[PDB]
């Protein structure tokens, strides 16, 4: 390259000299303090580590395309989501309670988290692969994710820790029937379907709102694994999701799903008998059908998984012109938690790493700070200002907002005609599951209580008679016998456990 | 507790008022930003995670004590070693490779880092499970844990690389030996050794100095485990060694490992036959026999796992008064890694925390810094001082110290009359190993190539074949067959792999 | 101190050997790498910075007590202002926008930042010199802030970027008056008053509520430096108020302050003629007398300025139970914005610092993280759990709350009878200030105005003209005449400049 | 901009919608917690500053080129330096004890940081405003600059604390003396001279090697200002030499300096009189004379301060072939220093940012980490590899390097016939000083010395007597009538210093 080019650089663009043997006092001697290559090269390796997501740290994705086939202009003002509209993204699949290294088929949800990278900001629909979830208030999340983790003194994951916690907070039923019945493992990431979860809001050009849920069906099915066949992949292939995915996309086998969103009328969202702020329910499809939008194809390996996968950082606040968020309590949680996690996580600027930054044009009033790439010049630092320097002061209502009275409380949400904790799981497991599903559950729910504390256990016999009564007291009476299947990630019992 | 209380506080000390519910404007309202409490939980939640070890992230351990039961005061004046005397100590156990949620049962190197809470200070001996290492110079150190962990575009590990980094660095046959033979999978960490590996210095209270070894000979002997037991274990109990180690010590089962050291007199060490200061190198028992020093015993768990092991943050810098560093390249490296990593991985003042405080009094120059928890009051920040504020200024030749002379240069270490690549291994492969071990030995290596690309296995089967033509030809037989082991950990192959 | 001690330690309580000299091959030859003392201490020398505060990173501090002397007990359930609480506190002062270094006598705001280490937590009234700030939203601050520091360029300060931002924000007149008048040159932090500035709400044990203004008036009364006398000190003694106030509490000399307060029923915050909700109001005396609540004493120094000072974190979410926030937007930023800070600038574990602690016990659902010194042990993570680890849940409206209704929207508060932008400076100018006070205000503004770009200087006449046609005709005299003070800490003008 | 644009957008492109109102529930109603864009401007506002440097934190620069005019590639291949080459350059000022705020014209060292653009790498010649420094060992750097900035109680600068290290450390006296003439307050920065201060090695294309000094004669002359002026402007205006250089530039005023090298054969260096090794040394112009290499000029400022001037990052490990290091202990250390420092101040990806980018293609062994922009996609992570992927590996004595033998040791390096402390001081004073500067000198000196505890004084006092008899004496006399000037940035005495 250069006329004195050993190979390699330093850091500074100079010949490395080896990146194979240190410099010495002769053969024999010390290392000097002044091997300024071993310096930057070691210290660099120490600081290759990141702190791993809080949830979802094992995952993995890949690039693509979402193609608009439908007009859902009388619904959303959105560019990404008008006729004909083809738009690039990033998809990243993920676990949510294991760590970096933990194996890919452990019994978890799955996250689906979509970016869309629109002409007017990046979009993100940071879903999972199931339509709900286990709480209603972020206050709970964080007590939850950690009862899905370790004990604090021997480091174990523990199934009497998460049936505690899920016995003691029933709002949890609907979505622990959805984890322990056949989708809590699928066998590929192709193969499941993903969720939006929460109610998002929908503005068109005139101003009119409608409360959407999305849904992402699978073209390649849903498909699961058994308790067993995921154990024996854990052990013997701890990555085998994130083996598919790339050698599916490397072979030329592109997965797809369809986007279908319900949509309610605004003021119905108010009156409706489930409500559709509880991230908890689902919204009867009877009552307000699926609506298809597109197709979303999955087409591009990263050709770096850290730059582009480890340190992607999606967020539901990620909204773009008509767009929004919606009274669900997590949801309006969520727009400040992932933000902040990457602040943490990979740095103030995070988002003008490659993966993060929009296509468009950013003009956002944040300046100077750690590892600033793309700085704004002698742009002004304040607004108003007299230097032709544009700032945005629309004033009044906003288009993706809604209306709020009361006093400052702390108070579970007034119930709707038909909510409950109990009746949409009883719905799933009477309705939905077939008879080998059912009889599969009450070997997955038998298995997951095997071992637990007895008075966990006697609160676990209660929680699942109440989603229903002949399932719960066939999952009592197998525990009560002692059988049940291992569950691939987590046990209870013995003196390193509660 | 206080007349206002709730049942928990905040961070400052307030009563928290929920831990459950959010504070919005009435039931059905908004989240509003000054929910301090929410605030206060998420934002710690979003930093609970901190770097892991970069190797060693996967780990374990427990407290214990340390009985001198010999007399070594002739080889080295250091406190924790003198007659008598017993030390409380800490000692982590961890594989190398996989990151901080993989299985414990992945075929690997195991970490066995051990405090001495000495009334000089904190002792480390920051060992492994084998007397040897992969390499001889600290500059491939940083390749070589790269090699053993992902591929840069799929995030897989990857036999080819793994390979393709040993056969192009035949320093590594010893160790590489050691790993594929029975003791690359231990039963529990209960039932491994473990030891040094590098040659320290001993310093007696004349001054006289011995090059040593350190050997820990486990009383519950060696126990291994099949790949293919080892992989069933990974799937069914990712934490099997976390859990016994624990559960060991909770039932009242102190595990115990007896200390040797081999001395080697001062003048001997540059002519012995093999180079001690090459960490590919073991020493002859019969030119320098194990020394009986005193018995470990691991007796007490955790209380809390996070701040008792994952933030301990031991290191080879960590000498006391009549040990120190040697010639050996890899350890005058360490002597810088570790704590720059713990700057990064824990903070500027990781020392501080109690696992990491020394029992004695530290009366050091270092001030201010994020987190000081323990400041220095009004003590002088310079020396020498008019302020009667001590420091350290013995000048001329150090106690621990040696000789060198030569030009700056990077090369190999000159071989001794009996220095190779292949011999001590060799020796391992047809001597040491019985029948038995043998042929579970061709089995593992022929499986650890299965799938590597042609030019690298051609390379190996020459590898091995330098090792041992015997054992070389069976393992190429195997490998042509397409037969051997699954090997726990890792696979090479498919479109996602070199 | 230990047998083989030389004076002092490393990290690890191990002897240093020398605080003076480096490892080389012999006296000539290069330093080795394994110097672990030359690295720790340069480590630690290279890591003592920490990101300053933004702002008020200029300022030092004592502690001190506050004695309550009247009986407030009807208006507030607060243990520390129960009748005759003594209760320990820590003040620090400040300026706002200078920089570590930066001289303590520019013209400027000062910060009055006080802890109260109550027996029910921290109580942080963090205040300033003034009863009022420039701004009533806090999506403004980070703009104000940013004019009152440097060009992006030159990194200067500039009066034209200042002004250009107070003429397009009229909302400041009230404190711009304020600052440009007497009291922005205190001569000594014990010779100022200090303010809560916003309304808080005081909640009794019956719960009725009061919104409420806090007075910190000095015992040694108000005194000023001229823009002159000010310039003089800027260049003799940067650390001018520092040293005055360590070097009178180090003679005896304790200043103190008499607290009052103001106090509204509630039911009259809304119906009030002036916003109490809007932080560039003062509520009338004559309306709303001062109600005397106890006195402040300073009377110990620090013993460590950045253990007990710098890293102090103060915040307006630090409330206990009877003192809660207020519908004033600025305070619920604040509620937000202090600890988020403190987490990167000091850590995430900022408030395990012993300045930092409560007295009281503390009982917080948080875990982990870098630094973590006061682990909980086996405490439970989740809650409700079986274990007995208590937990809070208190359902419903409550005890520090207020109502609000409307829809989602982004505008100005409503005015109240006789809310605006200019009043109350005009009062200020006219009826409190003196004729002395008020030459000195017109030579102050028209300094301060001396090269400002004649387009703003325009919009400065007209808004000097707006405060009082008097004042504003006087000061657009003087700046057309190139005439009027130097100003303390900025200039304009320039080709350096705008 | 877009169909849905505002005037501004967030950091996912979004349109921001107001940079001036945040999101409440009615006018009157709180804030809501998902105001998102309130959240990430504060957020960012919140991590602007970083640690400031240590030391050198308050300083500006400017870009501009070096063009060789002569023929040195008889010392040096270095590309940067072959016959009629023309480089891009940027230069950094400084002071050095001061923080981000400080007055710029203190007395004090400054700073003459200089990058070279190479195409060979980047090249930094890190220099200051004077040719040797007050200490020869790097152990005692870390006390010296802490001695030079503020007591641990107080936070003073405290020129007793200065006077006691100095005094103690009698290696200082040719820069104390350096410092308290003439040149410790330059006029401006284009009115001082630069110097590397250390020798360096220089290696021609045939191997052969010189140690050379740097010496960069400033075109506009050393220009200096009285202690009264200095104190005078540190009021008026504490950012002089930035707005300077600034408006220089700007007016199309650019400063240049000629840069001349001495250059003493390789086997010279072991011989000369003086230690060319010793950083308190300079090297008789007689005996090597300037040899002139070509001309720098500043031509450019700036567009952001903050990310071409704090955020670049220089090093002396910046070397290039051509240039090494050599054996001054102090060069040695700075060796490490640096690089360190700035993964802690700016990040591990310190070296990618705009201003630190060389010119040149980097191919360097260092991946992932956080805040990584340029990943190396697929490339290989280790070597030798069977990939493609280049390296280094030259193996041998280094083209840079030097000889050592000894026993490992911590003492002063060995005298040359003519080294001592004082010599080369009473040089300066006695010879290059005019009795103008003499007489200044004694006031200076006696000013630094007022107020100081009377044991430190007796000790300056034989400090200055050991430099010059009669200078030493005049200073006593003076510091014994208690007259002297007062010194920009630093005083003695009162309750608030020793
Ligand atoms: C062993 C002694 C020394 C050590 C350990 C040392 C260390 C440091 C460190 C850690 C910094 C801050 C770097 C950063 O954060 O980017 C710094 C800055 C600086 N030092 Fe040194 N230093 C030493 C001696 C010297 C000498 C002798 C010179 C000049 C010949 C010098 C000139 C400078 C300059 C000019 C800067 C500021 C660079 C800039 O403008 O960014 N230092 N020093």
């Amino acid at each position: 390259t250069t006329p004195h080019a050993t190979g390699s650089t330093r850091q500074n663009g100079a010949p490395a000299v080896s990146d194979r043997q240190s410099l010495t006092v002769g053969s024999e001697g010390p290392i000097v303090l002044h091997d300024t290559h071993l310096l930057e090269t070691h210290q660099h390796f120490n600081r290759m580590n990141i702190p791993e997501r809080r949830p979802h740290a094992k995952g993995s994705g890949a690039f693509g395309e979402f193609e608009v086939t439908e007009d859902v202009s009388k619904y959303t003002k959105a560019l990404v989501f008008q006729p004909g509209t083809k738009t690039e993204t990033l998809l990243r699949f993920s676990t949510v309670a294991g760590e970096l290294g933990s194996p890919d088929t452990w019994r978890d949800v799955r996250g689906f988290a979509l970016r869309f990278y629109t002409e007017e900001g990046n979009y993100d629909l940071v879903g999972n692969n199931t339509p709900i979830f286990f709480l209603r208030d972020p206050m709970k999340f964080t007590h939850f994710i950690r009862s899905q983790k370790r004990l604090p003194d021997s480091g174990l994951r523990d199934a009497t820790m998460q049936w505690d916690f899920w016995t003691n907070n029933p709002e949890s039923a609907h979505q622990v029937t959805y984890l322990m019945g056949p989708r809590g493992l699928p066998r590929t990431w192709r193969e499941m379907n993903g969720y939006g979860s929460h109610t998002y809001l929908w503005v068109n050009a005139q101003g009119e709102k409608h409360w959407v849920k999305y849904h992402f069906i699978s073209q390649q099915g849903v498909h699961n694994l058994s308790n067993d066949e995921a154990t024996k992949i854990a052990g013997e292939n701890a990555d085998f999701h994130r083996q598919d995915l790339f050698e599916s996309i490397a072979k030329g086998d592109h997965p797809k799903w369809d986007l279908y969103i319900q949509a309610i009328p605004y003021e119905e969202g108010k009156t409706y008998r489930f409500n559709p702020f509880d991230l908890t329910k689902t919204i009867s499809q009877k009552d307000y059908p699926r609506i298809k939008v597109g197709t979303l194809t999955l087409n591009r390996n990263p050709e770096n998984h850290f730059a582009q996968i480890e340190s992607a950082a999606f967020s539901p606040s990620n909204t773009v012109p008509g767009i929004g968020l919606s009274p669900d309590r997590m949801l309006l949680g969520r727009a400040f938690a992932y933000h902040d996690a990457q602040l943490y996580r990979v740095g103030a600027h995070v988002n003008q790493l490659p993966v993060n930054r929009p296509k468009n044009a950013v003009h956002n009033y944040a300046f100077e700070g750690q590892m600033w790439y793309d700085h704004t010049g002698d742009r002004s630092t304040y607004v108003p200002n007299s230097n032709g320097d544009s700032w945005s002061d629309e004033t009044g209502p906003v288009d993706d907002g809604w209306e709020a009275d009361g006093t400052l409380t702390r108070e579970a949400q007034a119930l709707r005609a038909d909510d409950d904790d109990f009746g949409q799981a009883g719905t799933l497991v009477r309705e939905v599951f077939s008879d080998q599903e059912r009889d599969d559950f009450v070997e997955t729910v038998a298995g997951a209580l095997k071992g637990v504390r007895q008075d966990v256990q006697a609160r676990a016999f209660e929680y699942w008679k109440n989603v229903d009564a002949t399932i719960g007291q066939r999952i009592e009476d197998e525990v009560k016998r002692h059988e049940g299947d291992g569950i691939p990630g987590v046990e209870a019992g013995g003196e390193a456990r509660i």
